C-alpha cells in the first residue's frame, strides 16, 4: 500500500543518511518509522509556515534518532531537502547529528541530551493550555493543538523526565500525547541490565492515561487508534507504549549494535530488496509517497487558511483580546510596557534584591499578559508570585485555572528549566520565568545550557545568591555558579546591586528574544546607590563613581557594589582615590562598543574586582581579583563576610596592595588583548 | 513511659536549638521524632567509634531537619553536646544549618540539597552488599548492616531520587530501609498544589516493598514492626510511609509556617507543659532518657566488641582475605599497586585517552580490590569495564552477582554521582568511579559539588571531552564544563594528554582520600609525547619542552598539548622560540610549592594558554588565552578544529601576536599577585 511504501521510504532515507555520513543512529529510526508516519498523518502543520500558532507540535526526545525526523521533514516539503540529508552530520549542514531548533526547520526544540524533549513537550502543552484558556471563546477555538512526543528508554531513565511527568499528570495536560519506544535496548544492551521497573505502572501513578500498542513494528491502525483514544481523555496526558524492534528489518535488528553505528552495506541491500526498493539506489523518494504526503499538506494548509479567517473574525468579535493576540503573534511587547518598571532614588530604603524582584513582577505582570512563571517550591523565599494572581492549575482541582499566571513547579528545578524552554518554544511572545535558589539552578544545568544553545528568552529568578544568605550554610551558598553560567555561551547573568539595577535586569530579561537570563538576587538588604539608573545599568557595566584622578578602579557586582563604595571612603582616609564600576551583566557589557567599554575600564589605572564568589572570568575586566574560592559557612551572614574579609577595610587593604603592586609599571586596560 | 519522655526530649531539644539560633526548621523534627527514636533503638552503632565498618548507617535526606539528627547524636553521646546544640547555625559550630560529614560526628554524608541523601543511602547499601559478598564466609557475617534513610516530599519530587530508586529496586537492595515523612506539606503549602502522584504505587513499580504506618505521630510500635517486616524482605528495598503531622504538637502544626522558621515563644511554652517539661527551661535532658539511651549504647558496644573478635577469628580462618580486609580498614592501598600503571614511550602508537583509561582500569582493577565502578549507559563508549569482570547485580537475575565489580547505572548521571558519594561514605577504602560523557557530568552537578564539599575520593571517567568528538555536535561538546568544575573548591580536573599523563591521573584519583576527581578524556587519538612521564605529570603541571631562550611559553592541556608541540615547530620557521607546559590538573599544580610553580611559569616571558573550551580560569597561568567560548558544531572533528583555527598555524599566529603585544613591556609570571 502507499502507507507501507511511505514507511519503507522513511526507514531507507534514515539508513542512507547514516550511511553517507558513516556516523549516526539507524536503530530507533527503523523502529519508529511506522509511528512517525502515523503521527505525522494525524498532525496539523504547514511546512511553509513553521510558526503557525495553532499547529500541532512534535518533539523527538530521543534526539539521536533525528535521521527519522529529518526524513519526515524532507518528505513533507519543509525547507530541508534530500541534498541536506546527504550532508547529515557534516560541518555546516542543516542536518546536524542531533536536532537544533536554530538550524533545522521544523525542529521545535534542541534535543540530544536525553530526557529534555519530553519535558519540553510538557512545557509546550502547558503553554498551549494557558494560551487557549486566555484567548479561546465560544465559536472561537483559537488554540486547540496537541503536543506529540517520541521518547525512549534513556529519556525514561533520566530523572528530569520523572519530574516533568509527575507535574504533567498533576496538571491534567490532556493535549500531551507521548510515545515510548519500548524496544528493550539501550547502549549497554538489554534494559534487563539496568531498567526493569514497570514503566506503565509508574505512569499510571502520575495520573497518565495509557494505551499499549503491542505490534508497533507494523500496526499503524492501532497507533492511529491510540491517538484517537488519547484525544478523548481530556484530563490526563497519555503515554502510548510502542512495542518495537530496534533496527526493525536489519540483519542486526534487536541488538545494541544497531543503536548507534552505520549498518553494513550488505544489510542495507537486503533491507531495500525486502521492501521492494532498488539495492543500487540511495535516497529514493517514490513519487507516490510524495503525492500522499502532499495531499495531507494541502489539507493542513486549508485548515490554516480557515484558522486565519477565524482569527480575523475573532478580532472583530473580541476587539481587545484580538489586538493583544495580534501584538503577541507579531513578537512585540506592549507599547511603553517598561514605564511600569519601578524606579528608585538614593533616598529610598535598603531592600533585598529578591524583594525588589517581587515588586518588579507585581508591576509588570498586570501590564504584560505574556509573562507567566513559577517557583520550584520556593515561592515565599524567592518572592516570585504577584499578589492577587491565580495559579496555573486545572480548574477541576479548585486550586487555580488554566488561565492562571503562576506555576507551582514543586521541588523540580531541572524539569522547571526544561519546561521553561518548552513554554518559550510554544511562541506567542511568552516571557516565562522560574524561581529557585541560585545554588540549585545547578540541578537544572542540563536544561539551562539548552536554553542558551536554543536561544530561548527564559529567565531564572535565582535568589539567595551568596554567603549573604547566612545560616543555611555551604550546601546552599554559591561559589562556582556564576562562573559556570557566565562561561556558557549566550547566558546573560544579571547580579543587580539595587532597585534601579533590578529593573534594568528585568527590562533585559523581558525584552530578550534569543538570550536566556539568570537574575542572581539577594536574601539580604542592599542600599539604593548614588549614581544608578535603569539607563546606565542597561549597558551591563557602567561607571558608578567617576574619579578622574583615580589610583584604582574597583569593579563589582550585586551586593559587593555597596561594599566597594564603602571601601572608597576608607581608601580616601589612606590617601588613595578610587573609582567604582558596577557590572550587573557581563554579557550585556561585552556587547557594548569597544569605546564604551574602555570608558568604563580605561587604560592607565589598576583595576580590582570584588565579588563574593569565584574569581573565574574576572580577569576579563580586572588586573587583580578579590573573590571567594572556598566553600562558605553556616552562621549569621555579616559574620561570614567578616570572616572572609569582605568588609570595607578588607577591600581597602587589597586595593592599597594593588596600587602598590603596580607602582612603576605601565598598566593597560584588561579589555586589551593580543588577538 | 521512658520512650514517651525520650520522644518529647528530642522534640524539645530540636525546637530549643532552632529558638536559640532564631533560624532553622522545627516542623519535620517535631513530626519525625517518634520515628527517629524507634529507628535509632533498632540501629547498631558506637558513638565512640563512628567508623565501625559493620555499623548500621542513618541518612537524613531531608537535611533541613538536622536539629533532629543533632539531638539524637547528643542524646546518644556522640562527640556533640548540648553546648553544641546551643550554637546551632552559628559561625564555626559543630551544628551547621544542614549536616556536613566533615564537621558533624555521626553525619555519614552531607545533605541539605534535596534528593541527595536517599541516593547516598542507595550507594551505602550498594557498597555494603558488594562488601558482604566479597568478605562474608560461613559463620563469618563480617558485614550484615542496614542503611536507614529519612526523606520527605521534597526529596521525592527531585528527579535524582527517582533515578536512584529505580536502580535500587532493580538491584534488589534488601538492606535499604527508607522512611517517607508523609506530612503533605512543603514550602509552597499543601502537596495538593504540586505533588499529587501516588508515591506508593510508584515505589511498587520500581520493585520496592512498602509498609504503611498510618499514625506515625505516636505509633512507635508500628514503626518498629515496619523495620522488622522490612528486614524479612531480603530482595527488595523497603519504603516505610510515615503519616505524620508536620510540627506535631505546635499550635501551628500541619501548616507550611512550621516548616522553616522558629516557633513563637508561647508555642514552645505550651509544647513543654503538654509533654510534662518545664516551660521555663531550655535544652532539658531528663536523666531517665540518658540512662535508656546509654543502655542501648552499651549493648551496641558489646556487639562491636564481639565483631572485633569475629574479625580476629576471620583473619585466622581466611588468612588471605583477612589481610586484605585489614589493609582496607587501615585505609591503605596495596603495597606498590602503582607498579601496575601502564607506562608509554614516544615510540608507542597514538591512542585516545578513553582507550588509555580502559587499559589503566584493566591493569589496576585486578590489583586493587576496593576499586569498583560503572557507567551511565555508556560502557562501550567510555570504555569503563575491564574485560573479564562480572557486573554488580543480584544473582537472582543471572546477570551478575553482588561480588561483581562493574555497575550498570543506566541513563542516570545524577544518581550515579550521588551513589558514588554513598559508596565512598561506606568506607573500607572504596575507590569508585562512574563513566559518562564530560558534557553530561553537568546533569549530576548537584552531587558533584557535594563530592567536593564532603571530601569524597570519587572519580568521574568523563570521555568525549571536546569538539574532538565530532559528529554528535554541540549538544554533546563541552565548552563551559571544565571551568565550572575547576571553579568549584576541591575538585581535581585531570585532562591528560597521553598515556603517561593518563596513568598519573589515575594514580592521583585512586590515591585520593579527600578530593574528587574528574578525568576529561578524548574520543580521538593523541600521540605519545616526548618528555611526558608519570613522575612529571603527577605534579599537575610541568615543563614538557624547556626552551632557555624562549620568546613565549605555550601552556596547554589534553589534546591541545600535541597541538602546542606542533605549533612550536611552525614558530621555529617564523624565528620564534617557544617552550611548552602541560597542565594536566590545575588543582594539583596549584598545591605545589611556589618555587616549583615558578619553574614551570617563570617571570620574564609571555605565556599563551591553549585549550579548546572556555578561557575562564586560564589567566591564573597565562597572559593571553586561546580557547573556544562559543558552542561547537556537528561535523568530522578535524574539520571543526580547522574551522576554529585550533591548528598548528592558528596557534602559531596567536603566539606570534602575543610576542609582538609584549614587545617593550615588562612581563611577570601570571602566578604573581598583589595579595
Ligand atoms: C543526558 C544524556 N546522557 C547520555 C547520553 C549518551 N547516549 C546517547 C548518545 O549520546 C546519542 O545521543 C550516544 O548514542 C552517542 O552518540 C554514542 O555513544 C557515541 O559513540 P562513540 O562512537 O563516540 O563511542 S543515546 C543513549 C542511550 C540510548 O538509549 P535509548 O533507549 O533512549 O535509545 P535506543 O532505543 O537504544 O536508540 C545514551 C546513553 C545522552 N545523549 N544524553
Ligand atoms: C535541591 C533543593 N532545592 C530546593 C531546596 C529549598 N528547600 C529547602 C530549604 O532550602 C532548606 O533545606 C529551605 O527551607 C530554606 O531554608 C528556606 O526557604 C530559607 O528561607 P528564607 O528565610 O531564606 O526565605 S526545604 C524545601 C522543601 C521542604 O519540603 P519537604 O516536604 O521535603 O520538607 P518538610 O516536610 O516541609 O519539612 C525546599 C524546596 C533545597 N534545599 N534543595
Ligand atoms: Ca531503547
Ligand atoms: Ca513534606
Amino acid at each position: 500500500s502507499v502507507d507501507q511504501k511511505a514507511i519503507s521510504t522513511i526507514r531507507l532515507l534514515a539508513v542512507d543518511a547514516v550511511a553517507a555520513a558513516n556516523s549516526g543512529h539507524p536503530g530507533a529510526p527503523l523502529g519508529l518509522a511506522p509511528a512517525a508516519h502515523a503521527v505525522f498523518k494525524k498532525m496539523r502543520f504547514n511546512p511553509k509556515d513553521t510558526k503557525w500558532i495553532n499547529r500541532d507540535r512534535f518533539v523527538l526526545s530521543n534526539g539521536h534518532a533525528c535521521a527519522l525526523l529529518y526524513s519526515m521533514l524532507v518528505l513533507y516539503g519543509y525547507d530541508l531537502t534530500v541534498e541536506d540529508l546527504k550532508k547529515f552530520r557534516q560541518l555546516g549542514s542543516k542536518t546536524p547529528g542531533h536536532p537544533e531548533n536554530t538550524d533545522v526547520p521544523g525542529a521545535e526544540v534542541t534535543t540530544g541530551p536525553l530526557g529534555q524533549g519530553i519535558c519540553n513537550g510538557v512545557g509546550i502543552a502547558l503553554a498551549q493550555a494557558q494560551f487557549a484558556a486566555t484567548y479561546n471563546k465560544p465559536d472561537f477555538p483559537i488554540s486547540d493543538s496537541y503536543t506529540y512526543v517520541f521518547l525512549g528508554d534513556g529519556c525514561l531513565m533520566e530523572g528530569v523526565s520523572s519530574e516533568a511527568s509527575s507535574l504533567a499528570g498533576h496538571l491534567q495536560l490532556g493535549n500531551l500525547i507521548a510515545f515510548w519506544d519500548d524496544n528493550k535496548i539501550s547502549i549497554d544492551g538489554s534494559t534487563e541490565v539496568a531498567f526493569t521497573e514497570d514503566v506503565i505502572a509508574r505512569y499510571k501513578s502520575y495520573g497518565w492515561h495509557i494505551v499499549e500498542v503491542s505490534d508497533a513494528d507494523t500496526d499503524i491502525t492501532a497507533i492511529a487508534a491510540a491517538i484517537d483514544e488519547a484525544k478523548k481523555v481530556t484530563n490526563k496526558p497519555t503515554l502510548v507504549r510502542l512495542t518495537t524492534t530496534i533496527g526493525f528489518g536489519s540483519l542486526a535488528q534487536g541488538t545494541h549494535g544497531v543503536h548507534g553505528a552505520p549498518l553494513k552495506a550488505d544489510d542495507i541491500k537486503q533491507l531495500k530488496t525486502k521492501w521492494g526498493f532498488n539495492p543500487e539506489e540511495s535516497f529514493a523518494v517514490p513519487a507516490e509517497v510524495t503525492a500522499s504526503y502532499n495531499e495531507h499538506v494541502a489539507e493542513n494548509q486549508k485548515i490554516q487558511q480557515q484558522w486565519n479567517e477565524l482569527f480575523a473574525a475573532y478580532k472583530q468579535k473580541y476587539p481587545e483580546l484580538g489586538a493583544e493576540l495580534q501584538r503577541r503573534l507579531d513578537g512585540k511587547l506592549p507599547e511603553n510596557w517598561d514605564k511600569a518598571l519601578p524606579v528608585y532614588t538614593p533616598a529610598d530604603a535598603a531592600v533585598a534584591t529578591r524583594k525588589l524582584s517581587e515588586i518588579v513582577l507585581s508591576k509588570i505582570i498586570p501590564e504584560v499578559p505574556e509573562i507567566i512563571g513559577g517557583s520550584a517550591d520556593l515561592t515565599p523565599s524567592n518572592l516570585t508570585k504577584a499578589k492577587g494572581t491565580v495559579d496555573f492549575q486545572p480548574a477541576a482541582t479548585g486550586l487555580g485555572d488554566y488561565s492562571g499566571r503562576y506555576i507551582r513547579y514543586g521541588v523540580r528545578e531541572h524539569a522547571m528549566g526544561a519546561i521553561m524552554n518548552g513554554i518559550a518554544a510554544f511562541g506567542a511572545n511568552y516571557k516565562n520565568y522560574g524561581g529557585t535558589f541560585l545554588n540549585f539552578v545547578s540541578y537544572a544545568a542540563g536544561a539551562v545550557r539548552l536554553s542558551a544553545l536554543s536561544e530561548f528568552p527564559i529567565t531564572w529568578v535565582a535568589t539567595h545568591d551568596s554567603i549573604g544568605l547566612g545560616e543555611d550554610g555551604p550546601t546552599h551558598q554559591p561559589i562556582e555558579t556564576l562562573a559556570h553560567f557566565r562561561a556558557t555561551p549566550n547566558i546573560s547573568v544579571w547580579r543587580p546591586a539595587d532597585g534601579n539595577e533590578t529593573s534594568a535586569a528585568y527590562k533585559s530579561a523581558i525584552e530578550s528574544t534569543h538570550t536566556p537570563h539568570i537574575l542572581a538576587l539577594t536574601r539580604q538588604n542592599l542600599p539604593q546607590l548614588e549614581g544608578s539608573s535603569i539607563e546606565k545599568a542597561s549597558k551591563g557595566g557602567y561607571t558608578l563613581v567617576q574619579q578622574d584622578k583615580a589610583d584604582i578602579i574597583i569593579v563589582a557586582t550585586g551586593s559587593e557594589v555597596s561594599l566597594a563604595v564603602d571601601a572608597l571612603k576608607v581608601l580616601e582616609g589612606q590617601g588613595i582615590k578610587a573609582g567604582v564600576v558596577s557590572l550587573p551583566d557581563q554579557l550585556t557589557f561585552d556587547k557594548q562598543s569597544e569605546e564604551y567599554k574602555l570608558s568604563v575600564l580605561p587604560d592607565g589605572v589598576p583595576i580590582l574586582s570584588v565579588e563574593v564568589m569565584s574569581t573565574f572570568g574576572w580577569s576579563k575586566y580586572s588586573h587583580q581579583q578579590f573573590g571567594l574560592n572556598r566553600f562558605g559557612a553556616s552562621g549569621k551572614a555579616p559574620e561570614i563576610f567578616k570572616l572572609f574579609e569582605f568588609t570595607p577595610e578588607g577591600v581597602a587593604e587589597r586595593a592599597a596592595k594593588t596600587v602598590a603592586f603596580y607602582k612603576g609599571k605601565d598598566v593597560v586596560s584588561p579589555l586589551r588583548s593580543a588577538f
